[PDB]
């Protein structure tokens, strides 16, 4: 009776957050958002999305890393697939793409562990984590992945973000501050043992 | 980029339902549950609790098995491990003791996945997804494991329950009908490769 994945957690002093050239989103707009999943859908069919999730404490308290962009929406790294890309090369790429350093150090990321799947069966903002009822061309699949992080790193987050910590407490049961995928991350991480190192 | 936990499932039809005598709880009222929960937490300190996630299909969707107490609360087959009981050997005893057989053939029960953690920090029906700020003293601990059934198997069920067949759409977003911990189920089981037999 000892089945729970073991984490390693380290202080968030531990990690430097320094600044680069911003980043800009591929849609200017919410409709032009759904426009480009329609068009890309008519030519390579569902849209593959991974995301990382990045941990780490203070004074013993797991902490969640998010993005977020000017003062507006939350969001975790991560972004879409190309066809035929691995999901684990992928999300490694797109997060050295959003936090990757400006001297050009490669940061050694590691994926071990799934913690869920969600899916969007219209070109609407609905996700559900099931393919609901009915639905047999979803239009959208995201995969969610623990990052486990090295006791220290440099970060270089885009001018146009801010890198917060947040607590579980503060995401727990809060949907309508962060929408049903980050306000369950609480839930989904509750299954580790993590090492408050 | 295969990180997921591959589960068989089987059709519900592989199933048969049988009945035995009623099985009491052993707390009459709300009030009476929370007067033990003190005095035991006085004798013994925190309560430590185990539930198992029993999943079927039907026409290839996830159903999770609940036992519902004559029309009210909707409950996960489980309950309280006694002192220095492990907590693998102890779900499987109370599944025994609750689904086991009136021909008292032994069930083979496989438990290899820790799926969530709960905590009570008072003698209230509040649980969270973590301890949460200021307390060192949880008065609750509750485990959720992954059972994984057989292709087949026969169940006794207490005369004063029904075993019911859940489809994850009527738990998700459905806390006031189900509470925090099975509406949550959906979020916790996305993570898994189910292979539909
Ligand atoms: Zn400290
Ligand atoms: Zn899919
Ligand atoms: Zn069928
Ligand atoms: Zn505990």
């Amino acid at each position: 009776s000892m089945l729970e994945r073991t984490i390693n957690l380290y202080p968030l002093t531990n990690y430097t957050f320094g600044t680069k050239e911003p980043l800009y989103e591929k849609d200017s707009s919410v409709a032009a958002r759904f426009q480009r999943m329609r068009e890309e859908f008519d030519k390579i069919g569902m849209r593959r999305t991974v995301e990382g999730v990045l941990i780490v404490h203070e004074h013993r308290l797991p902490h969640v890393l998010l993005l977020q962009l000017g003062t507006t929406f939350f969001k975790l790294p991560g972004g879409e697939l190309n066809p035929g890309e691995d999901e684990v090369e992928g999300l490694k790429r797109l997060m050295t793409e959003i936090l990757g350093r400006q001297d050009g150090v490669l940061q050694d990321w590691v994926i071990d562990d799934c913690i869920g799947n969600w899916w969007r069966p219209n070109f609407e903002p609905p996700q559900y984590p099931y393919i609901p009822a009915h639905i047999t061309k979803p239009k959208e699949h995201k995969k969610l992945f623990l990052v486990q992080l090295q006791e220290k790193a440099l970060f270089a987050v885009p001018k146009n973000y801010k890198l917060v910590a947040a607590p579980l407490f503060e995401l727990y049961d809060n949907a309508p501050g962060y929408g049903p995928i980050i306000s369950s991350l609480p839930q989904l991480l509750s299954r580790f043992n993590f090492i408050y190192n």
